[PDB]
């Protein structure tokens, strides 16, 4: 059938921004308190 081509990259793409994004978020408000 097919051995895929862009799977490890995409699976790693979204798996990073989402977390790294909310990261600076907590540090932001947690710094204003």
């Amino acid at each position: 059938g097919l051995w895929s081509k862009i799977k490890a990259a995409g699976k790693e793409a979204a798996k990073a921004a989402a977390k790294a994004a909310g990261k600076a978020a907590l540090n932001a408000v947690s710094e204003a308190v």
